């Protein structure tokens, strides 16, 4: 039957993976490295070889190489996390980040905005550990918020206003400026979005999301974090 | 006001962004190839470069690392589609494919069932030409598919299930067999959705999906095209 060797340092990937295989009638080897992938390989051979491109030791592109070199039979088909993708071009090119294309061009604004501030840091923009403001305390570095406890899911969009807004605690922020920050630039339907996205967070950060006194609109001018 | 380098050679992604850009109060500048990137740097230098990872000539790999030898102080950040950074680890590292993990185990099985099949051409399975079967015609190397006049969007799962339907025209083909080919192996639930998919198809290739005539049931066994 068609053999699999699959390279991959996450067992919790390869092990079903493997599992679903053999259930269908194929043989799958799982190795963990790159030494044993051609040691496997060189031993059995395969015919379809799935590989980890972000190995401990011997790079996945250079097992890649090497695989290719000794025949030209086997379907290599190489995988990334896009977090392994980006450490990847970081090594191999000198490349700060990989972005699938079509990406969002506001979206790539926002991340470019980001960088220029050193986004993600506590000691980011003039400030130092972690924010705290009301019953809500935010660690950036970590990314976590806390309402006493710890506080769900906030999803990217909804974490980026809480802390914009909590950086600059008792100051209205204009919908200009939210926007911009957290969505990178002014686009159609803006301002309901933003809306709906300050209206999300009352509902977890506000003891009565109906009357707010902490999350506060200010009218004419945005919104204000006391 | 911070640089934006724009080396893309898809002038309507590239465009836009620019557009986008220049509105929020950066400078963009595009450029269409290797050498007009390397140029332009050395002439204006830049903060930020994005930068297609598959150009005509010199690679986006090369234009990369002849780019962070210059310096070290932007930001890089590559871009490509899922077709180039096929292409590209093709070139590269002699794979056949590249894919973003977390992936379905059982959507990477039906990819090497197709592969293993010579999948998407027209001369496999034992085949020649276009397929054929009542009023419905099916390329299956250019993707198209007619019921008289070019039908719709096939969603991906239609079209396969169709093709290996029309591939086997007047026989039986069971479950089993339907689930393996287009979902890759079975699992819970398969039977529920291959038949809301055969309901789908039968909306689009039918005179009456209802009493179909064409895409029939066969009780017991599977489903069948006459
Ligand atoms: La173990
Ligand atoms: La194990
Ligand atoms: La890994
Ligand atoms: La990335
Ligand atoms: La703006
Ligand atoms: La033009
Ligand atoms: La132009
Ligand atoms: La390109
Ligand atoms: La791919
Ligand atoms: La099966």
């Amino acid at each position: 039957a068609t053999s699999v060797l699959i390279v991959e340092d996450e067992e919790s990937l390869a092990d079903p993976l493997a599992f679903l295989l053999r259930k269908e009638g194929f043989e799958a080897t799982v190795v963990t490295d790159g030494p044993a992938a051609l040691a496997e390989f060189d031993r059995a051979g395969a015919d379809i070889v799935l590989l980890d491109l972000m190995l401990p030791g011997m790079s996945g592109t250079d097992v890649c190489k090497q695989l290719r070199a000794r025949s030209s039979v086997p379907v290599i088909m190489v995988t990334a996390r896009d977090s392994e993708i980006d450490k990847v071009v970081g090594l191999e090119l000198g490349a700060d980040d990989y972005v699938t294309k079509p990406y969002s061009a506001r979206e790539l604004i926002a991340r470019i905005r980001a960088v220029l501030r050193r986004g993600g840091d506590d000691d980011s923009e003039m400030s130092d550990g972690v924010l705290e403001s009301g019953p809500v305390r935010m660690d950036v570095e970590r990314h976590v918020v806390s309402v006493n406890g710890d506080t769900i899911t906030l999803p990217l969009k909804e974490f980026d206003l809480l802390e914009y807004l909590m950086r600059n605690s008792g100051r209205v922020l204009t919908r200009g400026q939210l926007i911009d920050r957290v969505w990178g630039a002014d686009y159609v339907g803006d301002t309901k979005t933003l809306d709906v996205h300050v209206k999300r967070l009352r509902s977890k950060i506000e003891a009565d999301p109906a009357n707010p006194v902490h999350l506060v609109t200010v009218r004419g001018l945005g919104y204000k974090l006391e």
